[PDB]
């Protein structure tokens, strides 16, 4: 199942990214808090999940630790508008399949998901 | 033996980075061509090597493929002044332990090596 969970305190963004995700047949999700995404993350099977860095509860880079703990085969994408090569690297070796800034187009956004699964396989 | 090979068509840079590397007891090296770094690479044991992207023969990101072929346990660092998050990621999953732009300070430069080994272990 092309299930995907988009975690972002910005309903404005998730709303858009959710339109393109649901269009490809995928199941886009929204989460304003990580803790909430963790409860369901362990209560259901999620192939690929998207979690930005700019989080209210806590950064996303560190959030991976939990995922890689209760979902090693799982793949999560880290995105942030602040931009940073340093944080990007450490965010790639943690549990981020790809690092994309805040602004993104369906072209690069869709390519991320499609590859997110194929890779996980 | 704290051996390190810095590949950069810029003798001006390698000259500096080589001063700090040799200071820590490491053995800094310079290479204006990849092909040359490949011959010696398979002619000796190299724990950590640094290869920038801006190369005359060919990009460094793709160069990793060769290393990961005749040196999987080996760790190489990819650096480029052009800067790019996209290329950075793909350069991290290839064989780059860390991604640092052109300009760098001994503080971040030394930290890369020190961790380069410890990590490889």
């Amino acid at each position: 199942m092309k299930r995907v969970l988009v975690v972002d305190d910005e309903e404005s963004i998730t709303s858009s990214l959710s339109a393109i995700l649901e269009e490809e047949g995928y199941h886009p999700d929204t989460a304003k808090t990580l803790r909430e995404a963790e409860k369901k993350i362990k209560e259901l099977f999620f192939p690929v999940i998207v979690l930005d860095v700019w989080m209210p509860d806590g950064d996303g880079v560190n959030f991976i630790d939990f995922i890689k703990e209760n979902s090693p085969d799982s793949v999560v994408i880290v995105i942030t508008g602040h931009g940073s090569v340093d944080t990007a690297v450490k965010a790639i070796k943690k549990g981020a399949y790809e690092f994309l800034e805040k602004p993104f187009s369906v072209e690069r956004f869709l390519l991320t998901i499609k590859h997110a699964f194929e890779e996980y396989s």
